[PDB]
């Protein structure tokens, strides 16, 4: 599989790149949100977890 394997983009992570971040893509009161509140799951897989594949 060829996902992207880019563990350098710790910000956009991957699923936060712009898939379902329209809700947390604007940290108002909470943390970044952009990933932890926009994705609340794959906000960590910023390339490290390249084992996802498919």
């Amino acid at each position: 599989a060829q996902p992207k394997c880019n563990p350098n983009l710790h910000y956009w992570t991957t699923q936060d790149e712009g898939a379902a971040i329209g809700l947390a893509w604007i940290p108002y009161f909470g943390p970044a949100a952009e990933g932890i509140y926009a994705e609340g799951l794959m906000h960590n897989q910023d390339g490290l977890i390249c084992g996802l594949r498919q």
